[PDB]
C-alpha cells in the first residue's frame, strides 16, 4: 500500500499533465494492481517556484516532479547538447537520443542525486511577439522571455534583450508589458493565453530554432525503499519508450495550438529553410563556445554532438510503442 506525490508547474488540463503525466501515473497504478496511488499536484499547488522542483524531489518535499532542466543552469550541462540551435528535426528522435545519452553519460554523473524516469524535448521553439518578426533585426530592442541559459545566449545573439523567467509567469509578464514577446513551442501557448495577449508568431521550416530538455524525476529514497516488484513496476512504465511518447505527444500538441492562432487571425510568419540561414549565421557560434566550455571541464562536447546526431538518425517510428499498461 503506497501513496506517491507528483508535483508540476502547469494546470491539470495542460497538454503534458493530461496526455503525458496522467497517462504515466495511471500506467504505474494499473501496472501495480492498485498497490501504488499517485496524487498529482499541478500549478505548484504544494508551494515554491518551478525552478525549485528538482530540489523538491531531492529533499523529499514531493516524490516525483516534472521540471525544465534549464531552470537549474550549471547543473546538467550534458542535456544542453539538445538545446543547441537548429539541432533537432524530430522531437521523438531527440527524446530517443536523449534517453540513450542520459543512460550512457548522465545517470551516474550529473544526475546521480535523483532517479530519472523520463528525458524529452518539446516541439519546435519559436517566437510570439507584440510586433511582427520576419528577420533577426526585427528583434532589436525587444524584451524576449527565455527559459534556459542557451536560449538566453541565442536571444542575445539575434539582438533581443533576454528576460529569464519560469514559463507560467509569461501571461502576467505579457499583460503588464514587462516583456514584448516570448519563446515557447506552440503546444503550451493555449494554457498561457499567448494567442490572446499577442497577435504575431514566427515559426521555422526544417530544424527547430531550439527546444528545451525536461526530466520526470523521483526522490531516490522513495524509489529505493519500495519493494523490488514495485520498483520493477515504476521501471516498466518509465525510460526509453516513455521518453519517445512524452516528446511525441508534446510535439503533436503543437498542431491544435497553432490552429487556434490561425482561426483568431493572428499573423504567423513561416521562415523558409533558405531564410533560416540568416538566423543560423547569428546563433551557430554557440556550437563552438559550448564545445569549448565542455572541453574546459574535460568533456568531449563534439563527441556528444556527434553521438546525438547519430542516435537521432538511427531512430525509427517502430520504436514509438508506449501506451496503456496491463495490470
Ligand atoms: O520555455 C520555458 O521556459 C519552458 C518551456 C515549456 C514548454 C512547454 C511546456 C512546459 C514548459
Amino acid at each position: 500500500e503506497v501513496t506517491l506525490t507528483l508535483h508540476q508547474f502547469l494546470p491539470a488540463q495542460a497538454n503534458v499533465p493530461k496526455d503525458v503525466l496522467d497517462v504515466w501515473a495511471d500506467n504505474v497504478e494499473e501496472a501495480s494492481d492498485g498497490r501504488i496511488e499517485i496524487e498529482r499536484y499541478p500549478s505548484m499547488q504544494l508551494g515554491g517556484t518551478p525552478p525549485e522542483l528538482m530540489d523538491q524531489a531531492i529533499d523529499g518535499i514531493a516524490d516525483i516532479v516534472w521540471t525544465v532542466v534549464g531552470y537549474t543552469p550549471g547543473r546538467y550541462p550534458s542535456t544542453e547538447v539538445f538545446e543547441l540551435p537548429f539541432m533537432v528535426s524530430d522531437a521523438r528522435a531527440a527524446s530517443y537520443a536523449y534517453w540513450k545519452m542520459f543512460e550512457e553519460h548522465m545517470k551516474d554523473g550529473e544526475f546521480a542525486d535523483v532517479k530519472i524516469l523520463g528525458t524529452w524535448v518539446h516541439g519546435p521553439g519559436m517566437f510570439h511577439t507584440n510586433k511582427p518578426v520576419a528577420v533577426p533585426s526585427d528583434l532589436e530592442g525587444m524584451k524576449i522571455r527565455g527559459g534556459s541559459r542557451l536560449v538566453n545566449d541565442l536571444l542575445t545573439r539575434v539582438g533581443a534583450e533576454p528576460i529569464g523567467m519560469p514559463v507560467p509567469a509569461i501571461s502576467e509578464a505579457l499583460s503588464k508589458g514587462v516583456i514584448d514577446g516570448t519563446t515557447i513551442p506552440w503546444e503550451v501557448t493555449s494554457a498561457l493565453k499567448v494567442p490572446e495577449l499577442v497577435g504575431n508568431h514566427t515559426e521555422f521550416d526544417g530544424p527547430a530554432l531550439y527546444n528545451l530538455t525536461f526530466v520526470l524525476a523521483m526522490n531516490k529514497d522513495a524509489y529505493e525503499s519500495l519493494p523490488e516488484d514495485l520498483q520493477e513496476v515504476i521501471d516498466s512504465q518509465s525510460g526509453l519508450a516513455f521518453s519517445i511518447f512524452a516528446g511525441g505527444t508534446q510535439a503533436d500538441a503543437d498542431g491544435p495550438a497553432r490552429q487556434i492562432a490561425v482561426d483568431r487571425g493572428n499573423n504567423i510568419v513561416t521562415v523558409s529553410q533558405e531564410d533560416a540561414k540568416a538566423w543560423d549565421a547569428l546563433v551557430n557560434p554557440i556550437y563552438e563556445t559550448w564545445v569549448a566550455e565542455m572541453n574546459d571541464k574535460g568533456i568531449d562536447g563534439q563527441a556528444l554532438i556527434d553521438e546525438a546526431k547519430s542516435l537521432m538518425e538511427e531512430y525509427d517510428p517502430s520504436m514509438d510503442t508506449y501506451g496503456k499498461a496491463a495490470a
